[PDB]
């Protein structure tokens, strides 16, 4: 594929800092030049540089709301820039807030575009239903055209425009969402498979389902939003919000492999990775592996292997 | 739900002493307190004080008989009286012999209740195919109705009748069991999913099966018998009889999530728990803490996420 | 059933030597008194003596091409003794190289052999395909009759004759294939389940379309070559190709489980165990415990139970 690599150093949607390497360390494993090893096209957009927003006291409950609604507006203009180029946006991200940016950005070019979210986590609480007030856990609340009206009008989100509707979204991977979310989610009639379904049906049938009920209708453009902690922690333990039971490495890699054998695939987001919380070198480099394995995957690698248009036999 | 919570500090029906540590290492994660902050009314009866039994020699092999029938009789006698109190009884358990008398109890005054044995072992050996002589190795044998004059009069347990047909049960999770107990599973026609029929099918159809299985006929109290061994030791290391290749935490959550689901949940024991074993400080709090999700989620705890019935957003 | 077993401690096919161990670990884990245990006739031919090729300069690329090819002739030859004294041959191998060998005695006195590979890797590399020169990474290319023609004659394999067809072959664990490997897979047809797969249909599925792919036509013998690395390296680290994302404990006692029930078993291979490469005595023991348990399986030891044809409660 024709990607635009964009580094976004940003961890001010939720408490923990590290999370701004993630670009640094994805890049250092070797990530271009791995997709460049590919049938891949890759063009770096560079690090998205964050200035500090000095003046940034909490609105209500929410926090750093200023500082997470610009780095989200300018994520946004980014990624619309990159679209305009024919290519799929690759956001190396720090935390999950930057997703209001990368689909809102997204949508501008491709307003008819689908999403698929990985993670643990819904991340649809509203500035009202938060309890932490980290930004991180309510992106989707922000993008959802049916939520407009319940989203109060925070400081630095004045440019947002909800770009998705509850019907064009898909959850994969939840275990830990809270009280006011799950009402958000049967109330709104989302698309969802927590690891109950997971178990379930499997994963094949969970990525049946989930591409059907986005493309079912008509082919659109698929926007995959992945949370490296929708993994579990024995993949990904480097990450600030992890929850035991996650998907499987093997799961990651299938959702990702089918994902690209759709030839939709025209936003990517890796996030929330953070090389700090790991509690060894090990697990460190075990998280950032696996965050670029599951980054190849989206763009053509298959376990079952991958051969060039030439006679290898001769 | 409608829990009474029963600690039974037994561990005479096996060698190691740790296992008397479960009611308290349990109730120390916050098991009550967490039991409340979901939509269940929670009445604890206590730990069950079992007196000692200075004089208790072998009767054959089977060792500590007089001591081990003696809890099951006192714990049968203190599930009947919470079934007859209108709720669920919990039974914090020691070891697995504990089975005798929480099945009995419960049987006294729901003699159609079905059950469902979640464990990498059968426990069915008699008195005179146990090789071991340890008792919670046993607990199914004196049940079975159809086994009723093949188990001979074992000083303790006189005041057991069989209150359980073949027929209304159902294993999950088995991998290591004795030829004798095979032989008995085959010629009883005992409905069991061994951890080959949970690789062939998948929880998902298991728990399917299962459940209609028990409840095709007509719709009866649920026993469900957690033998913490039944999970495989990377999630439950700190038990005395481990087996590798055991249920993943994410299928320990479906069985009980199912269970849940089904609002027939009557009687629930998790057992064979022994802090004493981990080898670390992490695989004890590692095998409590699942112990505790597995209780949870027989409860309502959902990994989709739980709301209560009221308007989130307003 | 009825097996010969034949240490085979050869390590050439590979760079790391400690895979020639392989044998006497897996003796001392108690394998033979262990299969003995169960209604097995066992006759243990020994280890092979491999004499050194001192003079053994590559062909090409090719490493130690007389070493490989002389160890396989020899192999060869062993294993159609012990299939001519009605044995299933049972090969505790060094490195995978010795497959070329065990499929060839094993062929040459049952040519309507079917194969299952269980196998990270597809090892199928030609000698002018290949690009680390392992004759490991190559057994394969030198049994398919469709490849004749494509393979030069190198030194220490004039012997060789083609005996299986592309058709007569499953590949089972695949997720690290160099590009020519699978050119030739797509090229040739063969048929094979990538890791992809499992996680797609389920062990279940994938062993039900093996065995009805391999034996559909007719019943016929079949050949299993399992490199202990087909597993995830969480059960097999001590082995000199590890790759992430493996078939669990599970899905290797499934396989084999089910593979012993078609009682067409007849030729066994247990390969690229290497103690040398353990992190840790745990890690050894892991690997080894995990390889003898697979074998076990192949000859009847089931999760389930076993009995023997008498009366256990009499
Ligand atoms: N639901 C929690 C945790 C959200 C986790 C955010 B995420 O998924 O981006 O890591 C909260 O609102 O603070
Ligand atoms: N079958 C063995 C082990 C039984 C294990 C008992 B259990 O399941 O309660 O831990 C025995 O009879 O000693
Ligand atoms: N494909 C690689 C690795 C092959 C691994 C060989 B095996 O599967 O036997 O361990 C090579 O040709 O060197
Ligand atoms: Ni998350
Ligand atoms: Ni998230
Ligand atoms: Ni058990
Ligand atoms: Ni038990
Ligand atoms: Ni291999
Ligand atoms: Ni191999």
């Amino acid at each position: 594929r024709t990607i635009g690599i964009i580094g976004a150093p940003f961890s001010k949607g939720q408490p923990r800092g590290g999370v701004e390497e993630g670009p640094t360390v994805l890049r250092k494993a070797g990530l271009l030049e791995k997709l460049k090893e590919q049938e891949c096209d890759v063009k770096d957009y560079g690090d998205l540089p964050f200035a500090d927003i000095p003046n940034d006291s909490p609105f209500q409950i929410v926090k750093n709301p200023r500082s997470v609604g610009k780095a989200s507006e300018q994520l946004a203009g980014k990624v619309a820039e990159v679209k305009k180029n024919g290519r799929i946006s690759l956001v190396l991200g720090g935390d999950h807030s930057l997703a209001i940016g990368s689909i809102s950005g997204h949508a501008r070019v491709h307003p008819d575009l689908g999403v698929i979210w990985v993670d643990a986590h819904t991340d649809i609480n509203t500035p009202l239903t938060t309890t932490s007030g980290n930004l991180h856990g309510q992106p989707v609340s922000f993008l959802l055209k049916e939520l407009k009206g319940k989203i109060p009008d925070v400081p630095g989100f004045s440019w947002v425009t909800p770009c998705i509707s509850a019907k064009d979204i898909v959850y994969i991977g939840l275990r830990d969402v809270d009280p006011g979310e799950h009402y958000i989610l049967k109330t709104l009639g989302i698309k969802y498979f927590s690891m109950t379904e997971v178990d379930r049906l499997g994963i094949g049938k969970v990525m049946e389902e989930t591409l059907s009920y986005l493309l079912g209708r008509k082919k659109r453009p698929i926007h995959l939003s992945f949370d490296v902690d929708g993994l579990d922690p024995s993949f990904t333990p480097a990450t600030g919000t992890p929850v035991v039971g996650g998907l499987t490495y093997r799961e990651g890699l299938y959702i990702t492999e089918e994902i690209y054998k759709t030839g939709l695939l025209s936003g990517l987001d890796i996030m929330e990775v953070n090389p700090s919380l790991g509690k060894t070198p090990e697990e460190v480099t075990r998280t950032v592996n696996t965050a670029v394995a599951i980054t190849l995957a989206c763009f053509g690698l298959a376990r079952e292997g991958n051969h060039k248009p030439i006679d290898y036999l001769n």
